[PDB]
Order: C-alpha cells, then structure tokens, then sequence
C-alpha cells in the first residue's frame, strides 16, 4: 500500500470484507499470441459471494451505511446483476436487510438463482433502464422509512462516490505489489466506477499509466458525463487534483447484453488457453477490447487486465454461448 | 512451506498451477453460534477455472502426463463433476488434449455446460458407479494409442498417490502460513485423496492435529479401504511412515448426490453469514458436519476447514435448494 494513497484513505471508514491482496499473473498464450505482454489482477478472486470488483466498492458502501445506522440496504440492475447479489450478501452478512431492485426474464438462472437460494428480498420491475429502476427503489426507500426503517439506497453497479475509493485503494495495492512498470490498465466499463478509481488512482501516484476502459454497453453521453463526473467528485472527497482524461473504447457489440460468437470464441480461448473464465456481459467484451487494442500496437508492451469477475453470466448465458461456438 | 515438506516433494515434478498462498480466514457468525473457533482455507480460490481442490491434485498429476510425454489426458466422474472440468481445462491450457468420460443426465447445466463452451470433449455412457466408467475410460484410452496417441489416465477425483502429493504441499503451505494451533482439519471426503494428503501431511509434521473427512456419499468398504491405501502408497512415495488412522464421519445423508432441506439451509447460512458460497454436493454437507461435530464438542476449540470449491453445483442444483427453502 502507496503511503500516499494509504494517508489519503486514511480518514475514511470501510467495512473489511477482502482480506488479503488479489494476485497477479502473466498470460504466456495470450501473451504470445497478440505480441505484447499482458497480465492479470484477479479481483475475481475477492472472495465475497461471487467475487468481482463490486466487492471492493461494498467495503467503502457498507462502511457508509453503518456509519448511517442504515438497517435495509436497496440497489438495482438487471436480473443477472452481480452488483446486486453480493451487494445483499454484504449486507445481510453485516447484520442488515437488503431489497434488490431487479428487471429482465424471472429466470432461476445465473445471479437471480442465487438471489433466491440466499434469500434475499427480490423485487422485479417492468422498467427498461437500470436508472429507470433508480426511482422504484426511491419509492421502496422513500416510503420503507415509514415502518421506522432506515433505508440506504446504492447506485446502480455502485458508482456512488466513495464507492470508487475502492479502487483507489486497488491501485494502491497493485503500486505495492507489482514488480511491473505498466503501460496501461485496461478495464470493462459498466458505469465507469471501477475505471474512475484506477484513474484517479494513477493521477494520485502521478503514474505515466493509461488507464484504459472498455464499454461493453451504451457507449457515453450522461455516461461519458457521469464517468468525470465520478472522477471529480471522489477526488473532491480525497482533497485531490484531476489528472485529464481516462481513454475508453466501444466493444459493447451493439448494445449491452449483446452476447456474439466473437465473445463467445474470447471466453473459449482464454479459458482453454489460460484456464481463466471470463464472462459474457463484461471482462470477455472488454478481453476482446483488450487483444484488439494491442494488436493493433495501441496499448503498449506491458498491459495489467483487471479480472472483475462475473463468473455467473458464463452460467446464465451458457446457452447462448454455446449455440455460437 | 515447512523445511521437511519441501525436502520430501523436492524431487518431484509438478506444472505450477496456482501461483500464491489461498488465504485462511475466521468465521467470527458461525463461530458465536457452534461454540468454537472455525477458520476456513480458501482452496475455492485456487484460481484455475473453477478453482477448488483438484487443483491442487493436478498440478502433479499433470506433471506425471507431461513427464510420459502424453499427448491426451482422460479422466471421468459424474455430469457435474468439477474434477472432470478442471482437469479437462488445465490439461488444454498445457497444449494438451481431454476427453471427459462422464455420466449422468445431459443437462447443459453446471460443469457440463463449462465442458461444452471450453469445448472439450465429453462422452456419456449409461454406467452407474465413477469406478464403472474407469472401464470405458481404459477402452478410449487402450485403444487411442492406436491412432499413434498416448493416453494419460486420472482416476476418479485425481485419487491417484501422485495426485495425494497435492494435499501434503497443501499442509506445508498451512503449516508456515497460519498463526493458530489447530484442533482439527476438516474436508469433505469424495474419494478420499484430499483427506488422505492432509492426514500424511500432519503426520509428516508430527502435528497433534486430527484430520477429519466428512463423506459426503458412499461411506466406506472399499472406499475406507483405498483411503489408506492411497496414504501408504503417497506415503512410500514420500519414503515416510504413517501415523495411523484420520477420522472419517458420514454426512451423505443417504446417498451421494442426494440434495437435502438441511444441506440447502447450510449453504443458506454460511452464504449469508459469512459471505462464503458453499455446494450442495460435496462442502455443504462437509460443513454441516462441522457444526455437528463442533456443537457436540467433538472436534476441539480451534477448527480449519478447507473450502475445497464446487460453486457449480450451487448453479447446477440450484432449483432443488430453492424447493428446499
Ligand atoms: C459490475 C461489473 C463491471 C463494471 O464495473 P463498473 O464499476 O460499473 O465499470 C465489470 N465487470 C464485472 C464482472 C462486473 O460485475
Ligand atoms: C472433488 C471434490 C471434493 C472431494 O475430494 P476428494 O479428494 O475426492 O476427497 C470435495 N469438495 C469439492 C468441491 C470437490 O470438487
């Protein structure tokens, strides 16, 4: 840990829901292959429910709804949201209550199924955009403080503010353990958080590092807006300054959700040739961004992926890969 | 890695699979309510595919494949089996080929389905036992060293002495990286490989530390009969002696396989608890025989469980957990 990131941090309070540092691993097949070196950070391998980045963010959002004395926490996503499921185990594990606010196909499949076998309160929505939903919860939040309860709302993919001190902290972390000079750091971008911190982070140790985001879903307007909206607004939390611009490609193939034959053949090849499992909605789409942008001699020698889980899109979109392949 | 450990396995190959220590953890819930100190080893992050246990066995019994310059490893084991997967995936990613010989119902479900979107190559016979299909195996194998070939052969759950070496390494790792005296090491027993690397491993190490196998189905005849067999045979391997006898308690409630309202309860718990997603085959049952046990002060103060992995099965059965609560 950075002693500079560590002092920054220093002031805020997190629940410890990792404990210890995620490794990293160089990818010799891939490697070989798109003619650079590129390795992987495994915050698939968090640890809480599923694993993934949303952990890390979780520490600082739980933090914050003790700190409230929050008895019910309420997020949202699509059915197959990984936020919202680890988001309601982190809660209930923290002696709290949790209702998902979900939309899409009530299948038992993928991060619903587990939804259901952990028990957790789920409460699906005709709606259409994962924002869209954001008044529902407002409504479930708003009125459940009527019953005495406290609710706690968490943005969608949690891209609240403190929520992306979790991957300041990671950037720490990586700074620390890493023996690597880096080039760029490439991950997906669901709401850009995750890629927030890390750019924030890097702008903090003032590391000549490209922080490098993969949309895999609508590309930027109020994204693109919210997403340095999001990197000035942790950085007014942190009393720091804004190093310009986190670069960010499109490969969410159209829109998000998307899954093609090209994602398919990614998460084949990477399993298969890294024994690595990567996902459908998310880390495939952005690998893909990943093998693209290098090959095409764009993102330089040393290339850090991070592996932000998603394991269960594999399980619930299994079919509609394999009818690809 | 304890000194006399890593001189014991020095002289024998093995392919590095796993690059770091999978961290122990505290169980501070489950501890409150059982009346005992119950810590957790994260062998579910072991990191290849779907991490676990057999990880672990394969990193020296895909030593042996490489070292006999075989060119197609074959192994089997049911539909949903987590050994046939990950050997299937970490043989691949070693640039060699796998053949799945499997049984069981052809639902593209759990590890089934990972075999068919890494791709590798799944053959389904009507056989009942895992021993059974050892048969068909040796016929696809026998014979594929027709076509030139050479064929490598794992038995069921990688119970082979070689594969064992994985649990004693497993011993060395706890032994230097744990700070806490252990009463107890717990581990759900399948074919008993597992228990019988953690029971030759303390023994090495003189540890006044009781290895305790949960079996999770057929409990033993010819099975209480290969466990020692497989510890004297690693153990000569080793050129060691064996301190006799690692205990051995049935939790298969009936049947391997079988799904029950308190297995189901089980992962529940601990989910929500801890935070730690265990499987209805195989760590579920595991663990309810932990709080068994431990309630009926039966296995001391300070416990370790070893989380062997099956996070598939939880996605595979998930639906007849959910029937269950
Ligand atoms: C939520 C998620 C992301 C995206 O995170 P953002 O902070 O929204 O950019 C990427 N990968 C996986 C597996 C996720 O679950
Ligand atoms: C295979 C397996 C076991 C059992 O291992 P044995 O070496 O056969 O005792 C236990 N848990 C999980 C999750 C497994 O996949």
């Amino acid at each position: 840990m950075h002693p500079k990131i560590f002092a920054l941090l220093a002031k805020f309070p997190r629940v410890e829901l990792i404990p210890w540092e995620t490794p990293i691993q160089y990818l010799p097949n891939i490697s070989r292959e798109i003619g650079a070196d590129v390795y992987i950070k495994r915050d698939d391998l968090t640890g809480l429910g599923i694993g993934g980045n949303k952990i890390r963010k979780l520490e600082y959002l739980l933090g914050d709804a003790l700190s409230k004395g929050a008895d019910v926490v309420i997020t949202v996503g699509a059915v197959h949201s990984n936020h919202a499921f680890v988001t309601g185990l982190a809660a209930k594990k923290l002696g709290l209550d949790a209702i998902l606010v979900l939309r899409g196909k009530e299948e038992l499949k993928g991060n619903y199924l587990l939804d259901k076998i952990m028990g957790i309160e789920t409460r699906v929505y005709d709606a259409k955009d994962s924002f869209e939903l954001m008044k529902y919860a407002e409504e479930i939040a708003e009125e459940l403080k009527r019953e005495g309860r406290k609710p706690y709302v968490i943005p969608p993919g949690g891209a609240s503010p403190i929520g992306t001190l979790g991957y300041v902290r990671a950037v720490g972390e990586i700074a620390t353990q890493s023996e690597v000079k880096f080039d760029s750091i490439v991950v997906a971008a669901g709401s850009g958080g995750t890629l927030a911190g890390l750019s924030l982070g890097l702008s903090i140790l003032n590391e000549d590092i490209r922080p490098v985001g993969i949309a895999v879903g609508r590309f930027g307007e109020v994204m693109t807006s919210k997403l340095d909206n999001l990197i000035k607004e942790a950085a007014e939390l942190l009393g720091v300054k804004v190093e310009v611009r986190p670069e960010l490609y499109d490969y969410s193939f159209g829109e998000y959700g998307k899954i093609t034959g090209e994602v398919a053949q990614i998460i084949r090849k990477v399993g298969t040739r890294e024994g690595i499992i990567l996902d459908p909605v998310y880390t495939g789409k952005a690998f893909y961004g990943l093998v693209d942008l290098a090959r095409k001699g764009e993102l330089g020698e040393k290339i850090l992926f991070i592996h932000t889980g998603g394991i269960s899109g594999t399980f619930h979109y299994g079919d509609k890969l394999l009818s690809l392949l």
